[PDB]
Order: C-alpha cells, then sequence, then structure tokens
C-alpha cells in the first residue's frame, strides 16, 4: 500500500518505527548524511523522505512543512507504514530574556495556539510529549554541551499575528492575541513555534511516542526577524536523541 | 526588504498586485507558464514563486504548501509586498451526490474548521471571499464548459479526522468530528480542503481580496474511481481557469 | 396546510415560492403595493402578511419583527408552505467612513453576534447569502444608480450594547464588546443590523435561498438623528430594490 | 425626552416606574384596561404601549415582541423614560409530565439558550428574576385559585430547534439541541418561552428589577394543538395574575 | 452501606431528610449544639458530622470544606443516605458599599466562576436556588433583625486570581479575571465565595432542594477593620440563622 | 512577619523551608512528616494541617490541601507567600487502563484539566504539565521502591462522581459533556483519574513553582467504580515513601 502523500509504501521504510521530523525539506538530506547509508525515498510537495541506518536500524527523516495540518498527515501516513516515534527539530524564537540564541530548548507541554490539536482531542487534553522521548531529548541536548532549557512552548498556527509580531501589513493583532507575549513571557512560557502542539496532541492521543528540540535563532525581547551554526547542532543533537530511543 | 520565508523582494515583483496562490509548489510553473514571460523567482520550503505577465500586468504565482499556516505566511509577505488580490486553486473532494469529479466549486462561505483564521478574527466573522473575485471566478468556470457550483466549503486543518476519515491508524474520531461529514452533507456543503477558511477569513478581514476554485476530484460519495483522462483534464481546466478569472479582476 | 404564528395558508400563497422580508410590518403593505394585484392576507403580532404579483408571479410580503428569533420563526412557517427563496430588505447604520447615508449595502457575509444562528449551525458555519440572490440584489442596487457597496455586516441580538453604543440607561458595555465597533471597522465591517446571521445562517443550512439588501440611514462616525427626507428617499429607493431582485430571481 | 424605537416621551409616562411587558401586541390594551385610565400611547413596529394608573399611580403597558432581541430594545428604551420594574407575562409549553395545561409558573431562573443576554453578561452569569417580583408574581397567581410552580425555565432563540421540535419544514435538529428537551426534563426544567433569559439577565445585571409568570398553554409530553376555551381562560386569568402582581411591587 | 468519603450509614441519619452544611468542620459542633441532642457521627478529611434534633426532627450537619469539588462530594453522598435538603451557611466578603459588615446576604443566583457546576448541568443553566429554601432563609434572615440584602453571589475556584486579589506571589491575574471585580460590581453582584455555583447547579438540576445565607465579615470596598465584638456576633447569628431557617422548611 | 490567610503559619515557621510535599488528607500529614527528622506540627485550620520536618539537614513543609483544585491552589498560593518554592503531590488515584494494577504507582507527564481552578491561572490552551526535574525525582524514587511505575496523563477532574462518569449515584445521570468520557479518555491513552493535578500543574508552571505528582492505584475502573476501602493501606505507605524520596532527590 502507498500512503496518500507521501509517495512512498511499508517496504520502502525497511522496518523503521523511528522518524526524525524537520520543517523544510532541504533539511532532510542533512539530517540523514549524518547517519548511516541515506537513501533518497521520495519528494511530493514538502514532503521529502529518506531512510538511513543508526547503528544499524533503519530511520526515516521525513519533512513536515509548516505547520499543524501539514505536520498531522506525515505523522498520520508515517503511522500507517509502521512509524511508532517520531523526533521533531527545528528553530524558534525565545521570549524569555535570559534564553540566548544558540540555546536549546526541549518543550514539555505545549500551548495549544493551533487548530488541528483539537482535531485529536478536546482542549483541555495536554500538549505533552513522551517522557522517554523528551529525556533522550534533554540527555543528547545536553550532552552535546548546549546551554539547554525544558519548558512550556507556545505553539501558533500563524508566524505574525499569533506570535504577536507588529511589523506587517496590516500592524494590527487580533483581540484574542494582543498583549499575549507578554502574557506567555509572565506565565513562564520559553518559546513560539508552530507545529509541536498538533505534533504531541496527536501523538499523546493515538500511541505514538513524541517529542520536540528546538534551536533558538531569535530573541523576541530583542526584535522581530532573524543561524547556520544553531541549525547544524540542532540536528546532531536530534540524529543523538534518535540513538537514545533505538532499543 | 527580502521577506523571510519567500525570499523575494518588493522589486522582484514588478509591481504585481495579484496572486495566484495554487497549493503544490510543482503547480507554479504550470500555471505561469499559462502567462507571459514567466520567470523563476525563489524557492524556499514549500513556497515556489514565479513572476509573469497578463494583459501587460505584473502577477505572482506562489504556493502555499498544505494548510492554513503555511498559506498565512505566504499571504501576509506577499502583502507586504504590494499584492492585494489573491486568487486559490487547486483540485478537491466532494461530499454531494451532485457534484461531479470534473466540476468546479467555487467558495462562497468556508466552515472554519481551522485555526489559523482566528489569529485574524474570532469564530463569529465570516469566512466568505471578495464578491468580485467569486464572480470572476464563476464567469472563468462557466466560460471553460464546466459543470460549476457555487456553496459553501469545510476546510479542515486535518485531512484525516476533521474529514470524518475512519481508514487511519488510531480509526477513531473525536467526538468534536463524530457524525461531522453527514452534518455538513444535510447543511448543504459542497467539499472539504484545507486552507480557504484561513485565506478567506485573513483576506476579508484585513483589505486583502480572496476567493478559491477547485477542480473536483473525488466524490466521497461515489464507490466509482475516476478515470486518468478525466483527472488530467480536470487538473489543466482548473489552472485555465483561474488564469482566466485573473484576467478579469485586472481588467 | 397551516402554521402556528403567521395565520396564513398554503392555499393563501397562491404557490408563491418566493418572499420579501421586511423588518416593521407597515412596510409589508408599501412593498406589496409596487406590486400587481397586492392583498392583505393576516396580521398576527409582528407578522404582516400580504401577496401579490410580479410578472404574473405570485410573491408574498412577510414581516419579520426584530431580531433573529422572530425572523427565524417566519422563515420557518414560510418554508413550511412552500416558500424557498428569501429577499431581506431593511435599514441599516454603517460604521465606514466611505460609506454615505443613502448608499446601499448588499451582504455577503455576516458577523454573528446573534444567537438564533446557532439553532441552525455551529458558529464555525458561514453566515453567507446565496450567491445567485446576492448577485440579483447588487444588479438591481445598481441597476437603480445607487452606489453600492459589497461587504461583512454585523448582525448583533441588541440594538445598543452589541452595537457598542453607550448612551444608554446604564452606559456601560459589557466586556465582549468594548471595543467592538472599531475592531469591526479596523476588519472592513461595512454595517450593523440585528437579523441577517439568523437569516443565511438558517437559510444556507436548510436548503433555502437568501440574502439582504439595506439602505443607509445613519453612518455610526457622524450622527445618530436621520434627516426625515433623505430617509424616506432611501427607504423608498431600497423596496423599489428589492422587488426588482426578485423580478431577477423568477424563473 | 425621546427613544429611537418606542415612539414615547418621558412625559407620556406621567411618572411611571413599573411596567407591564406582554409579548404580543394585541395583549397591551387588554392588560391596560384591567386597571384605571388607560390611555394608548403609540404603536411602532412590534411595540404597543398604553399607560394606566393602579391604585393612584402610574404604570404602562408595553408589548415585546418575540424573542431577546426586540425585548432589548424595549427594556431599554423604557429604562431611558424611568422604568425600573418589569413585569414579563406570557403564555409557555410545559414539558414535565406533572404540570398541566392552565398551570402557572413563575421563573426562579432561565437556561440561557439565547444570544442577546450575552450582551449584558457573560454566560457564567444566573438568569434570574428580583426575588421581590417573583414573590409577589408567585402571591398573585395563587391568590387567583391557579396551580403554581415556581422553577427553571428553557429560554430559547427559536421556536422550533432550540425547543427541539421535528415537525418543520427540514425535520433537522442541530447536534447542540438533539437530545436536549430529555436533557432539561431530567434536570427539572418546567417550560420553555423565549425571552425570559435575555429579560432576566439584562435587568438583574443593570440594576433592574424583572420577573416572569406564564400560563401553560400546552404540554410538549401531550399535544401541540391547545384548547380554545381552555386557552382563553388560562390567557384571562394570567394577565389578571400579572396585574395584581403589579399591585403587590407598588405598595 | 457506608459512604465513601462521609463514612456514615443512611442508619447513621436517623431519617434525617435535611442537612446543615457549613464549609469549616470545627463549626459543624457549634450548628449542632443549637439543636437537641447532638450526636458526633463521623470526621474523615475535611468532612465532620453531628446528627441532632429540630422540633423532634432529625438534622444532618456536614461540612464541605473549601471549594466546589469538595462540596459536591459531601452532597452526593448525603443524597445517596436520603438528604433532599441542603442549607449553606457561613461568613463572607462583600463587594458592594451599601452592604455592611454584620449584614446578611441570601443568594438569589450565583456567577459560575467555578468548574465543577459544569459537571451536573452545562454553562447556560442558571445557578438558582430552591425557591422555599430561599424563601425560609430570607425570613429567619429577616427575623434576627439583621439587614438582608437578596442577590447574585459571585462563585469562585479560587480565592485570590478569581477574586481578582493582587496581594499574591506573583501579583499576577489572568487575562479572564483582570478587572472583574469592578466588572461583578457594575453588574450588582452582592459578594464573592467560593461553594455556592457548584452547590446550586448540583441541586438544581438533580431534584435536591438548596440555599445560602451568609453573614458578611469584611467589605472589600471599606478601608477600615471591623471589630472583634462586631465579628463575633456576625458569625454567631449567621448559624442562629441558618438553624431557624431548618426550622422553617421542615413538614 | 506575616501570617498567611488560612494556613494560618508564619514564614518564620518554615525554617526557610523551600520545598513543601502536598497530601490532600490532613490525617496524611503527620504520617509523611515522621518519615523525617524532627517533624513538629505547626498549625490545623479548615483542612489545612502543616507541619515542618528536616530531610537531609533541610527544611521541609507537609501541609494538607484538602480535595479538589479550590482549596489546593489556596494552600499552594500561601506556602509561596512564605519562600515555597517545589510543591510534591502525593494521593491515590482510579486507573483506567486494563493494565494498571491496583499498587502501581503512576507519575503523572499532563493533566486533562477536567477542571476550573486551573482557568484562574491560565487560558485552557495552557498544558498542565509538571516540572520536569520534579517528574523524573519521582519516577526515579518510585522505581527505587520497586514499584511498578507508569508515566503518563492524568485526568484530573472537578468532580469524584459525574466527571469521573460514576453512574452508582443519587440521579444515576452524568452530563453530556462527561457521557462515554471514561471510554474516551481511555481510547486516548489516559491512565487515570484524580481530582488536584490540573489546578497544581498548571497554577505552578504558569507561576514560577515547581510541581509534579504522584499516586497509587486503588482501584482499577475497569473493574467497578468504588475502592474496597481496605486496599488503601500498603499502598498509602508506599506512595508516602515514595515522595519523600524524591523530595530528597529534589534537595
Ligand atoms: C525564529 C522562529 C521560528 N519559528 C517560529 O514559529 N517563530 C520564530 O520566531
Ligand atoms: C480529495 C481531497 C483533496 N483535499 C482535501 O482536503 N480533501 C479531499 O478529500
Ligand atoms: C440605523 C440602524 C438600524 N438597525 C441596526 O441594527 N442598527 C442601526 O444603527
Ligand atoms: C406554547 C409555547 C409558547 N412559547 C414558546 O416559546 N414555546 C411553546 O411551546
Ligand atoms: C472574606 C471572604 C471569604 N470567602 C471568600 O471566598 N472571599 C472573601 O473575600
Ligand atoms: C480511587 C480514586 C481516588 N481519587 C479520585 O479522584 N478518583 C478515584 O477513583
Ligand atoms: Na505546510
Ligand atoms: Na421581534
Ligand atoms: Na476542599
Amino acid at each position: 500500500k502507498t500512503v496518500f502523500h507521501l509517495g512512498v509504501t511499508e517496504a520502502d521504510l525497511n522496518g523503521a518505527t523511528l522518524a526524525i521530523i524537520p520543517g523544510d525539506p532541504a533539511r532532510v538530506q542533512k539530517i540523514a548524511e549524518l547517519m548511516d547509508n541515506p537513501v533518497f525515498l521520495a519528494s511530493h510537495r514538502e514532503y521529502t523522505v529518506y531512510r538511513a541506518e543508526l547503528d544499524g536500524q533503519s530511520v526515516v527523516v521525513c519533512s513536515t512543512g509548516i505547520g499543524g495540518p501539514s505536520t498531522s498527515i506525515a505523522v498520520e501516513e508515517l503511522a500507517q507504514l509502521g512509524v511508532r516515534t517520531f523526533l521533531r527539530v527545528g528553530t524558534t524564537g525565545a521570549i524569555q530574556p535570559h534564553v540566548n540564541v544558540g540555546d536549546m530548548i526541549v518543550t514539555t507541554g505545549s500551548v495549544r495556539l493551533d487548530g488541528a490539536s483539537l482535531h485529536f482531542a478536546p482542549m483541555e487534553f495536554p500538549a505533552v510529549p513522551d517522557f522517554d522521548v523528551a529525556t533522550a531529548m534533554k540527555a543528547a541536548a545536553q550532552e552535546s554541551g548546549a546551554t539547554v532549557h525544558m519548558g512550556v512552548t507556545a505553539s501558533s498556527d500563524t508566524f505574525y499575528p499569533g506570535q504577536e509580531r507588529y511589523d506587517t501589513f496590516t500592524g494590527r493583532v487580533v483581540r484574542r492575541f494582543q498583549g499575549s507575549m507578554k502574557e506567555w513571557q509572565d506565565m513562564g512560557v520559553l518559546n513560539f513555534e508552530m507545529e509541536s502542539a498538533t505534533l504531541l496532541t496527536m501523538c499523546a492521543s493515538s500511541g505514538l511516542k513524541a517529542g520536540c528540540v528546538a534551536g533558538v535563532i531569535i530573541n523576541r525581547t530583542q526584535k522581530e526577524i532573524p543561524l547556520k551554526e544553531t541549525e547544524a547542532r540542532s540536528i546532531k543533537v536530534v540524529v543523538e536523541a534518535a540513538r537514545k530511543m533505538l532499543k
């Protein structure tokens, strides 16, 4: 059977049960090449899929595109093909003054400022990572020598108003999000990104293990708009986290 | 002055104030070549951007990726660079027995089963197209010979549970969406897709003109499988139609 | 058959499948008399009902009263008696500085600041008109020589706090509506009225065709008390327009 | 001092601080003639207004029309003209088997199945009557010889789906209201009507005293078509009761 | 046979069908000793349970602890053992300048700023007392010589941010509650407490009779400190009043 | 110098403690404190019994919370005012997964917010999640004790009965929101029900406090609704050993 969007079969994955899921299709080959025997499988829309071998075990690398909706398709279709563990890596904007560019964040829970999470569980349900995955990501990030923060991430369906950016075409933010950055800062939230609420909610409510690690490329107390080094370190960390998840 | 995700500048757009926004980056060149002097501008992530000329006026073609969040970035960044009118095209399924594969749908309003629309306006606000764009799309669609339906589209943040698909890894659909397909069918909803609620709400609440036209490629109520010829013709017709709708908007 | 509130039977309607539905019972006779052979049918509560003939076809004119609840009863009972198309005409207060007193507005979608719409479809569903009715109303309004705006209307269950009026007994507006007029202005909303969200949602989710056209009698950025001759001229033009829109809907 | 809809001035009310507010404009004169020196003041739209005198004190009688939105206008405008106490009288459909046709109900709180109440207070706020008014209504109802029930009323923005009626044009009830009549029955709710949630919430949050008393004209567990003599008797007793409750409030 | 939290059996209650339910376990014995033959039954967690006799009839006194969740367990388990009427007593802080320390408040409805009420009825349902209990409490309170206020109480799941207290560890109040005290004050709300929304909603939707009476021991709007004597007298009066209200409820 | 409002202790009383163990039942406080050095009773008021003790030379406080988020929120706030920054919750729980056995322990990784008090600290979108260090310490302490330990999501309810979908109750009814909810949570992989974690974790995670929850399983809800009240002996003893060892790891 060949899934609707990803263009791969179960056989193509060579028994892989773990996927690393970056957002940018261009990052997929970079991650795969950190491992052994990388093989290009397919590319369609925002979904580029490779497989590789890590300590002799097959691993998939598959891009998600931006946002919960496109991520939800990739996760569902990979799960149909046997994948059970999902490691998200990406970039992020920090909102706490003490978090610096180049630091890494492992999400312990996400503020659900998305829509797709609600397609898996009502809002009351926590957007929480698998504890083993979060533990592996913390260990990999700390062992790398990075400065690592564990905490809550605000996960938004937009890059602009939902992250309270004003340098925009309208220069306006809807009532719901006015003052929201300060609110999240006061509540100890570490960072903004756009996929973790969907990923974590869908997996935690569907018997899949997931976690998120991100490299900080901007601090929103400094400016609104932004990283090559941070990105490179982040992907080395996620591969080491995958190594720790292998059985 | 280079936008963060799309990687283009205002000067790159050569004065374009109208964009055609398909979902699939591979479709961008296909639309652009229906116009004059198509030129590739950039490709970053799911965003492939071309410029072209239609009746002597610059037009942008930019893919959106799947879903409201990635669409919202492309529309915002294009608006920063002067684009004011957005014509969405794609292919779609339909959920009504009277809508056939190969037909076209022009959305008159969207059921907001998304999240990004709420980042622009509260749920009470209608996800509705600009009337001139919807009118241009209907006319272009009819002129192509297609059977055209005007009506409501259900716009979902998921392809699977939000469209009440059960053929999935878990086979479960959360309470909110159980029975939802029949509910929308009984309310006259024509089809599902994944971007219109965000696009229409963002634009209608931000001073931008938008509309959506789609070719029907599956019908959730029909067991039969559409033949390859029909599907090929439908994809080609859809992009011919959106370019003709753009021509009507530039007049 | 018979119905619970309107006091008319299917036979009374003489085969009418289209209704013009003003708010004020006193406007019913005025509208009917623009057509041929107007006949008074009944008056009970806020529901005054006439029949007339337009190009030889029976048309019913029925007042709705103020608000979604009373409108929902009239529409349901007219539908039980065979009516399938509903043309709303009324007065409105504009909220945009570029919309002048005496202009006309054809609603392309309503902000659902009502309660009755939720008795037909959840909030995500768009309060949008039938495209043919909206097209007919735009055409009739423009052909009359009026200045016509197509756009979003805020449809409120109250005249006072839900339209952010402070010159009231308490001078208070609940948190939900504080700052709301500025919010709708910034989102491009044209006007306030009190029935369109209910009417459009009910009809769009029930297989009925509906639209709304309105004459601007005040602008909220200006004064609250209309000038009498100006108001009379606007009201007269609005009912001429809605009758011409009905003519365009006849088959 | 004038108001926008009711067409009366403060002077017209002759110092009245209490209003009786039936729904049907035709009931206004019937209530007024139970008092001294009734005088017609105005009729505009669904608002018919009379003044009268009760034990030497001026009282106003003003119809509300159907639903919270039209009720909210009348209450606000009467409050602008000095009215501080509002006694609602109206018909109702009981939903409990132990409540008989011809009984009376005094509402102790309303289920807010409306929209206009939210324009005065968020949903958490209780739609509850002034305790003095409820007490006066219970006493007046009992003194008339009626069987009187105190309890919760479900107050709906629709007559049809929000009261879970299926004998309608579509025969559908939106998900929110499917099974709702059984749910309210099991929660001890007595009856349905369409104005109390708005009236009680707006008054309780605005420093106005309000209450509602109603005669039971049908029981939803029985039949929808009332017997004429029984209904006539119930309606006559209801208005005698509300006038006696007004007398008690003016003591 | 023995309820899980309260640790009592039906036989332990000696036929009681009425309970007085203070919050503080230390108050249970004090209330019981105002009646005849007080007998300690059990103490587990925040639940101290006594029985006593009032005019020859068995009455239960049972503490609830703080908050709706704790209260909901006590009410449920007592209802399993035959209790049908629940009289809540305590002391409270007022938010209206006209309410004085030493006055009594009888709740006519509660603002549902809790969570447990939603486990019995959706938010639309009114948190309202049984009319007989509220009537008995008003009579007992007035007969004591106290100044009594009938009105709305705001019932919060927190003591601190939900009552808009800023003198806290973080000094933060979440958006929902910023400005809320002034909002409730302007809407005429008398006081804050933490159990009535749950109690009243649970009982009103479950066929149980409930009400709440409280003595005012502090006023958020007055800067002075009440003296020890006045506070002592108010605490003593509140429990004498609830026992007299129980007397009025006995059949 | 101040004495907090409910707990009746001062900062000086805590001897520099920055960590609290917070069981629900006041009777459990001494039992936990005696596992440490130099336990001393500080205060008891309402459901709040407070001891201090020393663990590896560091002062620790043990404070009961009572049942539910509202009473828990008071204790946490007042302890934080006195310098406490880390909170370790221990309690009992009902498992809802068939593979979880009586006597197992559960460390909560996130809570389903079926409470009300959490909303007084953060909107519903915010995750009710523990501090990662506390959860890590609790898992290690639990494993080291020889217990079978589960990490996962906990449903945290404002009621013991309908919010945990118990039907062996006075009404035998569960409100629509909670009908079928146990099966839904089971299908979503939720491990267990309790009543305080959503409030505790949300309050702390949004207020700069570290918190976690560990619970001993005393019933499996796939088997029956009510625990025997005897299996709560060995399970309780091991649970408090575990929470003290988790505290040791945090210091
Ligand atoms: C840098 C960055 C990446 N992704 C986001 O969602 N927000 C940001 O600020
Ligand atoms: C065919 C199809 C395309 N896009 C969707 O979102 N749903 C569908 O069913
Ligand atoms: C003039 C006017 C009419 N109808 C409304 O609802 N609002 C207004 O301002
Ligand atoms: C009889 C009746 C009157 N009013 C209503 O709202 N419902 C009813 O059933
Ligand atoms: C005095 C007082 C008591 N109980 C509350 O809940 N709030 C208050 O202010
Ligand atoms: C045993 C048990 C304890 N606490 C709860 O909240 N639920 C349960 O089932
Ligand atoms: Na995407
Ligand atoms: Na009306
Ligand atoms: Na408690």
